[PDB]
């Protein structure tokens, strides 16, 4: 078995080479399926959703016309017919009552109406500016779902309102000054602070009563639940600004692991209007006793929004721990006006009863973790004291499944007018009915646009999950009153991500697998007569057709081995171009091994993970590995590196790069790297360090050095608070073991955004600062106008082009060889 | 000729070299003579003196006995006698002649003993006194009073205190700063020099005691201290990275960037009433008359201040923004008036001071290249009312430093402040009556970094230190300043030396050194013949610090010389490889500055500093070091070269200089030449790498000044002049600028940069990067993460010297280096 040595390129023709094989737009997203109600028209639906018609194109609003009828001899291409013509779209609002879409490009929010009343239009709608005397960037509008001339957005880190028919505009929240410093006024209304974007995904602080309450004077009442935030005990960081010529570091509020989250509460803006549209008066309100008294243990607000009726305002709520979740109607009774005068204070506590109370309806705990997800569906209030709903659980079994609970509104055993506080269990409801929809060694999938949708007549319940297998997502239906047969509607071969129609009446998938690039199509739902229960799909219409398996794009295969841990793990295997017998090739195992992540699925990896088929085609063999921790494996095959990441990746990266070699010769082990960017630079560190023997070289891209350093919402989850877990800490940080790394150079390049917000570029200056006492030899890449990404296009070329030099000159070459 | 590959060591060998070859401290140095006065006694003088007993040991004061008489077969060593006890790190010390109390620093406490005085003279060591306090924070930069030495001064808090060390009594004099409120807010201190002062003109306090009492009618007396006042609001702020890397955070400071606001100054004034029994009485701080926009037309900086020996008048010289225009200005106390916010009682102080008192600009001058800003200054006493007499030194006249006794007349002013306008630029300007060159020729002066002259009143003549025999040797001289001509070498050739003169003129003590000998301290005595005082001979006394000898681990490099295309003679240093092998060529490595200020190539000991030199040529480098045109020592017009135009003329200087030696010899490789250098070194080592690719295969920049506008307003617009004006002279002087200039073959850049850097900001360094990613160039890049223009912690210069040597051994000098290509 010869060694198979790369072929020597020089920097420039590295360069000419990722230049030529380098010549995405974001796929149709966020559909709406509104219906024409036209008898004698030719259409039943009009789609509208956002997308990128180009590479260079901005992202905005489409339409296509879904046909009553097609030619099924033939395949319908729906052509894309643009809804606005503007002198950057994120995401959109829309009102069904009025057809008013709201939404904001650039620093303007705007509005038009389509497929309401006023009808369908045929050609792009130039859109209305709304008007505002505000002068800085205003953030995340939304319409008033009760009545759609009224808007909502934040600016300066207050909640404002908006009329778009009478230009009356309303600060609501007088919480932040902007023209004083963050130091003092760290405070904000509506707005969810760094920790619940970044590691729970909520991107919004406010939420819109559904609902008016109407006046005796002939007005009404409208509500805005929101969160407020006091940032003040949060610790304080300095990240240099982008602007390097003004040499200068930009302040902003990062919780660390074991210190203060920030000081959360529930706040009501009430506000009234009269007969045609005019503000009366806002009354801002606050909760009748403080946050930490009514919700006992709760550090985060996970999710909240309101009832369908209005009636009550709910939330999810998380202890520090993450391992207890609560599900908690909130009343608006529950609010009183914000007095400091406290004669006026104590009478209004007085005049609310001790009835009104907070209602947990749910709660489970975990000796793993929680995870947050975004399905949670409330069915129409029958009965007065009983509330019925949807929620989705790895707490029973291990694995997320869809159940259907019912719990009874008790009048609290607590009573205020005493005077004491509730015990734990005061607030908590019976659960009446708890019925398990589904069930299995497989999870319903609640993240990353996953959801559900519920068919109230049919009374079904759509879902995406891994039921046919871990590397493919698919599309399912199942009865929620006799929950028992699970009918997939997506076709076997791909993974799909799937949207359905509000009406329960069509749905669109996004799919591709290894060899496919992706698609969309739109597929028609619909029952046999004599059961409705029963669903069956068929095709309508493609919406984006793929391009074609790609010429110059070999795709890997996808393997996988018994584990000594007791598990089956997946891998991707990328063979060299053109195979030689009897030679052995240099080997590059890309790693993330991070939880909430999976790399190895049935899906098209040659956009994202194109250069992973370039390194193939110089002659590196290619592995990924989805180590235990990794996603959609269930709670117990995630939490197996709990209090101990770092400790375990490695063995099973290890384990199936030996399953590789010993079932193929032309790997070869002399000469094996590692890469990855965040989690998997942190194990690229990892694996040089524990497992030297293994790894000539590591690449660590923005790696995690140092877990004191990393925020609470995630550390915390996966490892606890520092003082419970003081060896895991040390174990899993390897700036605290920088004599652990090889005297030898040319093993070991760190690659870091400097502007990183997220892996702060601290873990690799402590990490570079202890290999300096250590006497220990690196290799450094700073991208000095970066922030956890690619932004512009001239540092990705730099990156791509230094890492295949890198691994030429260190690893595969024939010079590497000689360099040793 | 075939090429010599050096050996190829691992990491580990190469860190354990290192170690081994790397097996310092201060010598004496603020030498002091106090005379006995003792008929009967056997000494004449005794000396005191900073020095570092051993190798980790801290800086402390000592003393020696100077003795009358010697035995001149013999060859006396002075002992070192300490001064003070152990505690239960001094820099510098005050004296007071009248009482001998001595005033220091030694970390965070102030402290004081007596000596020499009346009270006599210890034949033990004294135990320091703490001076007590109630003030929080660090007191810093304290200073005795010279009227009264129970009277202290110091800063604390960016204010002005003081303290009298026998009553314990303290007060502030300033409330300028609030050290509770942040420094965006307040921006203002007292007594300070800021951070362009300190780094580019080397003034490091900013308040001078005035030297007499003025006596009150009660029998008490008003002690006065002159002082700067800054105000940094409008400096532009910027923020590096704090030493505490746990706490991701960055510390704020003002920073000048050039063609940007510099503080704004003024002069004030303390007056401190004292009564009878050394109490304070009041506090009057005082402003001047006009504001210093008025009075001071055209000026930006403050360079040097302080007063005439008398307190008449105190004295200030002041620079223009270009720093083409010096001013010397005697300001008098009346010049200043109390500061009252009051409308009406302000306009009448104002009334009250006459028309006659004025500033006087004593001193002008101009040039068409810069001003240097040096120490010497020398006001004799007062003998004529109407007229000040003074020592000077400038290259304005000729191009070369050289000392001129100046008479200016104090005329009355002509501007008038009754009339209620503003004076025209000429109206405080003083007539020269005199104006007598006491030295000339083709050498300077030398007046900056410990540099001075000794001025003897009584036979009229003035010490100074020069570079007349050579460029090369720094000699102590001696000329007449009434009938000046014949000026006499009084230190001996084949060393460079620097000298401190003792106050009486008859010892001076000389620190010296060569290429081939460690440096040595020896004591020399002066004396005339009886028929002509002018006329100065010197005799070795005895030896205060006898060098270790040359250690046998260093073979020191041969000073050579080529003239120049430019017309200038070059000189420079060359370490040829040890074991030099017939029919074999080398490869070079380049070490380099090339920046103003500086002179790499003398006749000094270089095997302290600069011992990795001869590292790199016992592993088999050829190391060259070569002053290009700009360096220092070589007068004003070698010095101009590159007004204007840095990065331009330097590279081709030392390019010349290689072919002169390439040429001369044969073991030098022209196909394997490196690189390397600090700050300007670094700079330049780019600008090499990128001008001359052909020459220079590979270039190691250590904190490299990248982009000329990132750095400070005193420096930067000295040579280059304000932005605005010189748009291509910056853009031309900036790598970052140029960055598609570099090479496309990787392992020939070579980054270096200490991440906490208040000088030559990370930024330049970052920019730099930020240029190189869009141009698609590769780099190699080193951080010292808690390094700040200057190795503090070992281990980070030892991985420095270790990644250095490994570098060069891997992409120039070694076997597998030359397959590389
Ligand atoms: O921070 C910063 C600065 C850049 N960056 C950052 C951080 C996290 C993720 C990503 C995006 N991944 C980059 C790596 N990609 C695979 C890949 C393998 C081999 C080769 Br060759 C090229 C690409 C997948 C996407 C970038
Ligand atoms: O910034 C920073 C961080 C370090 N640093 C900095 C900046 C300016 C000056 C100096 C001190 N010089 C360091 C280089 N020395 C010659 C030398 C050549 C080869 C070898 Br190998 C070792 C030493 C002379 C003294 C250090
Ligand atoms: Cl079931
Ligand atoms: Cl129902
Ligand atoms: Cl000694
Ligand atoms: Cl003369
Ligand atoms: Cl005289
Ligand atoms: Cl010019
Ligand atoms: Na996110
Ligand atoms: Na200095």
């Amino acid at each position: 078995l010869e060694p198979f040595y790369v072929e020597r390129y020089s920097w420039s023709q590295l360069k000419k080479l990722l230049a030529d094989t380098r010549k995405m737009a974001k796929a149709p997203h966020d559909f709406m399926f509104v219906k024409r109600n036209d008898p004698d028209g030719p259409h039943s639906d009009r789609i509208y959703y956002l997308a990128m018609s180009g590479e260079n194109r901005e992202n905005t609003l489409f339409y296509s016309e879904i046909p009553k009828t097609i030619n099924r001899a033939a395949v319908l291409m729906l052509s894309w017919k643009p809804l606005l013509d503007l002198f950057g779209i994120a995401s959109y609002d829309y009102h069904q009552g009025s057809g008013t879409f709201l939404f904001q490009a650039g620093s303007g929010i705007y509005h038009v109406k389509d497929g309401g009343p006023q009808g369908f239009t045929q050609q792009p709608l130039r859109p209305n500016l709304v008007e505002t005397s505000c002068p800085n960037i205003r953030m995340d509008p939304k319409l008033c779902p009760a009545d759609p001339d009224w808007i909502a957005f934040i600016h300066s880190n207050d909640i404002w309102i908006s009329n778009i028919v009478t230009r009356e505009e309303r600060r609501l929240t007088y919480v932040h000054n902007e023209l004083a410093n963050m130091e003092e006024d760290a405070r904000s209304a509506g707005v969810a602070t760094f920790v619940l974007q970044e590691e729970f995904d909520r991107y919004s602080g406010y939420w819109w009563c559904p609902k008016a309450e109407t006046t005796p004077s002939g007005g009404k009442i409208l509500r805005i639940l929101y969160e407020e935030n006091d940032e003040s005990e949060v610790e304080i960081i300095h990240v240099t600004s982008p602007m390097l010529e003004t040499r200068r570091a930009d302040s902003f509020r990062y919780p660390k692991t074991g210190t203060a989250n920030p000081k959360v509460t529930f706040k009501m803006s009430e506000i009234m209007i009269d007969a045609e549209g005019r503000i009366i008066d806002v009354i801002d309100k606050e909760l009748i006793q403080p946050f930490e008294i009514l919700f006992e243990g709760v550090e985060y607000i996970a999710r909240a929004g309101w009832t369908p009726e209005g009636k009550y305002a709910w939330s999810i709520l998380l202890d520090r721990s993450q391992t207890r979740l609560q599900i908690v109607l909130i009343s608006p009774e529950l609010f009183i006006p914000v007095e400091d005068d406290v004669m006026e204070r104590q009478r209004l506590i007085e005049s609310v009863p001790d009835s009104v109370t907070p209602l947990i309806i749910y709660e489970e705990t975990t000796d793993i973790w929680i995870n947050i997800h975004d399905i949670f569906h409330v069915f129409p209030q029958s009965h007065e004291e009983e509330i019925e709903f949807i929620f989705a659980s790895e707490c029973k079994t291990g694995f997320r499944h869809l159940y259907k609970i019912t719990s009874i509104l008790k009048e609290s055993k607590y009573k205020r007018s005493s005077g004491g506080l509730p015990a734990p269990s005061d607030f908590k409801c019976p659960i009446k009915e708890e019925i398990a929809i589904t069930s299995g060694e497989w999870e319903v999938l609640g993240r990353h646009g996953s959801n559900i949708q519920v068919d109230e007549v049919r009374r079904l319940v759509y879902f995406e999950g891994t039921k046919d297998s871990p590397l493919e997502h698919h599309l399912y239906v199942v009865s929620y009153v006799n929950p028992g047969e699970v009918t997939r509607l997506t076709d076997r071969g791909y993974s799909h991500s799937c949207c359905i129609s509000q009406h329960c009446d069509f749905f669109i998938s996004k799919y591709s697998n290894q060899k496919n690039p992706h698609c969309v199509s739109l597929y028609k739902l619909s029952s046999p007569e004599d059961d409705p229960t029963c669903k069956t799909k068929e095709f309508w219409a493609t919406i984006l057709d793929s391009a074609g398996p790609l010429p110059d794009y070999t795709p890997p295969e996808i393997f996988s081995f018994e584990s000594t841990t007791g598990f089956t793990l997946y891998g991707m295997l990328y063979k060299p171009h053109d195979l030689q017998p009897g030679k052995k090739y240099p080997t590059v195992l890309f790693i993330y091994g991070g939880p909430q992540v999976q790399l190895v699925n049935n899906r098209f990896k040659g956009v994202k993970y194109f250069r992973l088929n370039t390194l193939a085609s110089l002659g590196y063999v290619v592995v990924v590995i989805d180590n235990r921790g990794s996603c959609h494996r269930g709670l117990k095959f995630e939490g197996a590196f709990k209090y101990k990441m770092g400790q375990i990746e490695i063995d099973d990266q290890v384990e199936g790069l030996q399953y590789l070699a010993s079932r193929y010769d032309f790997i070869d082990l002399d000469r094996v790297g590692i890469h990855g960017w965040s989690y998997g630079g942190y194990l690229s560190l990892m694996a040089l360090m524990q497992r030297s023997d293994i790894f000539r070289v590591a690449i660590a891209g923005a790696p995690v050095t140092l877990w004191i350093f990393y925020d609470t919402g995630y550390t915390e989850r996966y490892m606890g608070h520092p003082d419970q877990n003081e060896q895991g800490y040390y174990l899993g940080s390897v700036a605290m073991q920088a004599e652990k790394f090889p005297s030898e150079p040319n093993r070991l390049l760190l690659l870091h955004g400097f502007l990183d917000e997220n892996v702060h570029f601290a873990h690799t200056s402590i990490l570079l600062s202890f290999l300096v006492r250590a006497g220990k030899p690196y290799d450094l890449q700073i991208y000095p106008q970066e922030r956890h990404s690619i932004r512009v296009p001239e540092s990705g070329e730099h990156y791509e082009l230094h890492l295949l030099h890198y691994l030429q000159e260190n690893l595969g070459s024939r010079i590497a060889a000689l360099k040793v």
